[PDB]
């Protein structure tokens, strides 16, 4: 009831982070924390960080043939020791399993040689009795690694490893060849061992570092439980690939979000600030703003659907594209962000090319504009074909922008139809193609969607998506339930 808790992984908010795998490792720990816990939490340093203290301890490292000496700076924050590894891998304007084998390794050794005070209610070294968690596939091979190199001569021992799944779509998928440039030994050679694309005319023997993280493993987890669902079941597909394999007995907690960054009430890229009790009226003002800087006609009748995504395959943007001629018929505007391939953008470039005064895409980083989208959009479409967490509805919900959203993953655990949005039913998953029947249900559900929007239901809607906890507080409680099944 009192553990020492190691969160591993490439992205750690706020100072690492592009995908939900930042905001992840940003909240959840503080969350445990104040829970009574010893919780770290190492990753890379990519930039020389303003609070980041080197805390001087240097260990040397083993990799491929080099030995290799990193740094360790620190800073410690929200009750949580945030612990940053420091090599010249990690600052690139390839050797890319070097860093990462150097991260789960320099992780290794976090727990034992640095010793840290900081904590009021703990002191000394973390020890060798932890709960390591273990994040997407760059920190695979650490549960093998400690097989290696610490269990079989009386290191750690007793101590477990959970290994999180935050999205299958990438797995760390290496030649073959590249193996022993891992110093670890043949035995767990075979949990890497992986036949990729098979069949496929580029079908090839490979390494697959989520498969050896999965595998080795004492726990696995993924962010939402419908997800483990999916995958338990055989939905499997990371899209290119599918199934993996027969996975076993995974368990999925949703994610919680970054409620301090996302608050409507204190949001200051928006032009009106308000909570649940004026969201309504304010949000009317948003809605203008917006319509202004995407240079679209300014009208608060105007229902306004937003899409925010990577225009990746996952997100669903050429089906987007594919339902515009379609609500086209309706007086709707539209109004599309993210980046991503090219095919994709200009599918949307198009679209905005068709119908201005009622379409535009945006094309950038525009943090400020996606602020800027969450308050004034009526609807948040959501039309992807896999969706392991999402963090997009959840920010929706957050500032009362119901979702109209495709019936998979964490959608369907998040998203209520009739209380906080609108399922749309599951997209196929033939990720290369656009099925016309998709591009229907898309189409009719956002129908229904707009023409809620400005009755007295749609603001008790808003209500609902407001008035929900999405903080870390009720995730946490899910996750140390678990950590607790690991016995240490
Ligand atoms: N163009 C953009 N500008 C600002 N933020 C974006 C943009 N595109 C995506 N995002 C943010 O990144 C996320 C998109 O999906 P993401 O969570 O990265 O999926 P995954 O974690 O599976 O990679 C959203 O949560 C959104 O807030």
């Amino acid at each position: 009831h009192h553990m020492n808790v190691v969160f591993v992984g490439a992205e750690m908010a706020p100072w690492s982070k592009t995908g939900g795998l930042g905001d992840v490792l940003g909240g959840l720990p503080p969350a445990m924390a104040a829970n009574g816990h010893r919780v770290m939490v190492i990753s890379p340093r990519y930039d020389q960080y303003k609070d980041a203290w080197d805390t001087s301890v240097v260990a040397e490292i083993k990799v491929a043939d080099r030995y290799e000496r990193v740094r360790f700076f620190h800073c410690y924050k929200r009750g949580v020791d945030r612990v940053f590894i420091d090599h010249p891998s990690f600052l690139e304007k390839k050797d890319n399993q070097m860093r990462f084998s150097l991260l789960c390794q320099a992780a290794l050794e976090a727990p034992r040689i640095l010793n840290l005070n900081n904590n009021p209610y703990f002191k000394g070294t973390y020890g060798e009795d932890v709960v390591f968690v273990c994040n997407d596939w760059h920190t695979g091979p650490l549960a093998s690694y400690l097989k290696n190199n610490y269990q079989p001569n009386g290191i750690y021992r007793n101590a477990k490893v959970a290994f999180c799944i935050h999205n299958i779509s990438y797995q760390g998928r290496f030649a073959f060849e590249d193996y022993p440039e891992l110093n670890l030994s043949e035995r767990f050679r075979s949990s890497f061992d992986f036949i990729d694309g098979y069949d496929t005319p580029v079908e090839g023997r490979k390494i697959n570092w989520m498969k050896a993280g999965i595998l080795e493993a004492d726990r696995v987890l993924t962010v939402s439980p419908y997800y483990a669902e999916e995958l338990i079941s055989g939905i499997a597909r990371g899209c290119e690939l599918d199934n993996i394999m027969r996975l076993t007995g995974i368990t999925g907690i949703v994610n919680g979000m970054d409620v301090s960054e996302w608050d409507p009430s204190k949001d200051k890229y928006i032009t009106a600030k308000y909570d649940a009790t004026t969201a309504i009226e304010a949000k009317a003002l948003n809605k203008e703003a917006l319509q202004a800087e995407a240079g679209l006609p300014v009208d608060r009748k105007i229902p306004l659907i937003a899409f925010i995504g990577r225009l990746e395959e996952q997100k669903g943007p050429d089906v987007m594209a594919a339902a515009i001629p379609e609500l086209m018929q309706e007086d709707v505007q539209i109004v599309l962000l993210g980046t991503g391939k090219k095919k994709f953008e200009k599918l949307l470039k198009s679209m905005e090319e068709k119908y201005p005064g009622k379409v535009r895409a945006v094309v950038k980083f525009n943090a400020p504009l996606a602020h800027l989208i969450m308050a004034g959009a009526d609807v948040l479409a959501v039309p992807s074909r896999f969706e392991p967490c999402g963090l997009i509805q959840l920010q929706g919900m957050r500032y009362g922008t119901p979702c109209a959203c495709a019936s998979t993953g964490g959608l369907v655990d998040t998203v209520i139809e009739g209380k906080t949005g609108f399922h749309m039913g599951r997209l196929s998953v033939d990720c290369k193609v656009v099925e016309p029947s998709d591009v229907k249900k898309v189409a009719a559900t956002l129908k229904r969607a707009i023409k809620v929007v400005g009755t007295p239901a749609y603001e008790e809607m808003v209500r609902n998506c407001m008035n929900q906890d999405l903080s870390w507080k009720g995730p946490a409680k899910n996750w140390e339930n678990v950590l607790l099944g690991l016995g240490v």
